[PDB]
């Protein structure tokens, strides 16, 4: 059985095994988790493009990161989005339970840029939950907004 935690900071200072970006299907640089994770880990973005609703590890730096493709709304109708959310995170629980990944710093998938105006903090944690569940990994969830950091807190605690 897997343990959830939130912590509102800086995904780079993490202090776990692993990793997950919020990365894009081109393995390209972007602004917020993206970027503080290549500032940090820079070498994991060679070869890292995947496409939409699927995840692609790699050991740099002496770091692992997973670069999880969440789907970006504006794109995808809101049914095909949420598929493809869920899928993302699949993709997750699959190479942290194959790779015996033991503790996991996870971000929000989908909720910046690629949240199409909508609010997708809850929408997206659902789904990180429905999938990490699978795992018997440590998951620290990174937010950087105080009202998520409570939300998230909330979410966690009516599990429990």
């Amino acid at each position: 059985a897997p343990s959830y935690r939130v912590r509102r900071a800086d995904i780079s200072g993490h202090g776990e095994e692993a990793v997950v970006n919020a990365a894009n299907a081109k393995g390209t640089v972007s602004d917020g988790v993206c970027r503080a994770v290549a500032k940090k880990w820079p070498s994991s973005f060679k070869g890292a493009a995947t496409p939409v609703g699927t995840a692609k590890m790699i050991r740099a730096d002496g770091m692992t990161v997973i670069h999880a493709v969440g789907p970006n709304f504006s794109t995808v109708t809101e049914a095909e989005g949420d598929r493809e959310l869920a899928a993302a995170y699949r993709a997750v629980a699959s190479i942290i339970s194959t790779n015996n990944i033991k503790s996991v710093a996870v971000p929000l998938l989908s909720t910046g840029t690629f949240s199409g105006g909508k609010d997708r903090v809850m929408q997206s944690l659902n789904h990180l939950f429905t999938a990490l569940d699978a795992t018997d990994a440590d998951v620290v969830i990174y937010c950087r907004d105080k009202n998520w950091e409570k939300k998230i807190q909330e979410a966690i605690d009516r599990r429990t």
